[PDB]
């Protein structure tokens, strides 16, 4: 499984999981605007934080 993992809106990079079978993607909004974390996995995130968690290549943009 192929995982993006960039911040935010850098230049798009991924990464090639070594055993999980999601990706996911995180935002949520600070004073400059939105945040976005990407990688492997589907992790438990604080309440009120935007998560997709998703199941195939790349799905995580």
């Amino acid at each position: 499984l192929e995982c993006h993992n960039q911040q935010s809106s850098q230049t798009p990079t991924t990464k090639t999981c070594s055993g999980e079978t999601n990706c996911y993607k995180k935002w949520w909004s600070d004073h400059r605007g939105t945040i976005i974390e990407r990688g492997c996995g589907c992790p438990k995130v604080k309440p009120g934080v935007n998560l997709n968690c998703c199941t195939t290549d790349r799905c995580n943009n």
